[PDB]
Formats: structure tokens, C-alpha cells, sequence
């Protein structure tokens, strides 16, 4: 499984390291929004069998993140700030049809792509940061990342015929990255999901 359409431009690794805590404290909002998600997922799917065993563990897990980043925004001075999001998460919500079973098929496969462009973002940065710290962060949150979006296929793939969900991840992967094309304006309104992506393949 191929989550996304296509990868992050150059241009969005070079303003997350010259505002390093603007992303920082975005992600730990993306962990708790995530989190968040779950736990409303579970509210409308209420006794979905499989589904509360599958995310709250993973709502668990994004507390947990949320909590670990938040340890190391103060280690750095900082805390957490109302950070305007991009329009990547309404942008990629709007996509979400109503209406079941179309809905829950649309709340997976959206809340996979965000975590598979986290993953994709933060991998970049475990890599290419110039800060060791933030290396070490990152490279420390990545296994459980690709955990994340394998459960939320693993979710589709036990309700759904699959190419039925391969044909609607085609769809949302595109509208994933046309969420993501644009320019910055200024170099602090950068965010783990600001835009910055190479449409060139
Ligand atoms: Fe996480
Ligand atoms: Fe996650």
C-alpha cells in the first residue's frame, strides 16, 4: 500500500528547520487532535466490533506523544500557543462523504494520510535536522507512526472488498496533496501539514 500521492518539497524541510518550535508545538497539537479523532470515531462507530480495541490504544498512544512533545517544548522555553493550523485538515474533512457506509470507509482513510505525511515529514526531519535533539525526537517517534496508518488500512481492509478502498485512497491521496500545494507566506506560519510538496512525478 502506497499512502501517498507524492512527497514533500525540499522547500517545507528547510522552513521547518529554520522554525523548528512553530513545528514542534503544531505537532503536539496534530498528536492530540489525532487522538481526539479517535476517540470521536469511537463515539459514532459505539459498538463497532473490533474498533475500541483498535483505537483506544491508539488514543493512548497520541496522549502519549502529545505528553512527550509537550515535555520537550518546555525543555526549550516555549509552551504551548494557539498556532493558527493550515487548511490542510478542513481541506482533507471536506473530502469525507456522509452517509454511511461511504463515511467511516472516507474517516480511515483520511485519518491514514495524515498520519502516513506526518510520518513522511517527521522522517525527513530524523534525518535532516540540524539539531541532534530533534533528530533523536523524531527518529523516536517513527515506528509507531507506520503502526498508525497500518492500523487505520487494517480497519478498511476487515469491513470493505479492497478495491473498493484502493479506488477511494487514489481519490483522497490527490486531494491529500493538493492540500498541501502552495507557497508559505512567512517563514513562522510553518506546521507539520503547511504546504510544501513536489507534484513534479
Ligand atoms: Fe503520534
Ligand atoms: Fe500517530
Amino acid at each position: 500500500i502506497r499512502w501517498l500521492a507524492a512527497p514533500t518539497s525540499w522547500s517545507w524541510v528547510e522552513q521547518a528547520n529554520a522554525h523548528p518550535m512553530e513545528v514542534l508545538i503544531d505537532h503536539a497539537h496534530c498528536e492530540r487532535k489525532a487522538a481526539g479523532a479517535a476517540v470521536q470515531m469511537m463515539f459514532r462507530y459505539l459498538c463497532e466490533p473490533g474498533l475500541g480495541e483498535a483505537l483506544s490504544p491508539l488514543a493512548r498512544e497520541e496522549l502519549e506523544h502529545f505528553e512527550q512533545v509537550l515535555a520537550l517544548i518546555k525543555a526549550r522555553g516555549r509552551y504551548l500557543e494557539p498556532l493558527p493550523s493550515p487548511g490542510y485538515g478542513a481541506d482533507l474533512a471536506r473530502q469525507i462523504r456522509k452517509g454511511e457506509p461511504q463515511r467511516m470507509l472516507d474517516s480511515f482513510l483520511v485519518a491514514g494520510l495524515i498520519e502516513a505525511r506526518s510520518h513522511e515529514r517527521m522522517a525527513l526531519l530524523a534525518e535532516h535536522s540540524p539539531d541532534p535533539q530533534l533528530r533523536e525526537l523524531y527518529s523516536d517517534l517513527l515506528a509507531s507512526e507506520a503502526r498508525h496508518f497500518g492500523l487505520y488500512w487494517v480497519l478498511c481492509e476487515q469491513r470493505y472488498p479492497r478495491e473498493l478502498i484502493v479506488e477511494r485512497l487514489e481519490v483522497l491521496a490527490l486531494a491529500e496533496v493538493k492540500a498541501l500545494e502552495g507557497a508559505l507566506t512567512r517563514p513562522e506560519d510553518v506546521r507539520m501539514h503547511s504546504c510544501g510538496v513536489d507534484v513534479t512525478q
